[PDB]
């Protein structure tokens, strides 16, 4: 019959870190 | 003889969601 | 009897970008 399945994939990566945040307020 | 290959393996899952980004620049 | 295995998976897709980071400081 056919043989195994292949090996499962591995879990992708975390995604990027998000973007800056906002400008912080006047002094 | 051996029989056919098997299946592809299952696909790894998507990865989780990327880390906060930096603090924001100073006012 | 079986074959060989089969191709592995492909890994999985990368996750989402982070979210914002948070406001920057003041002046």
């Amino acid at each position: 019959p056919p043989g195994p399945p292949g090996p499962p994939g591995a879990n992708g990566l975390s995604g990027e870190r998000g973007p800056p945040g906002p400008p912080g307020p006047p002094g």
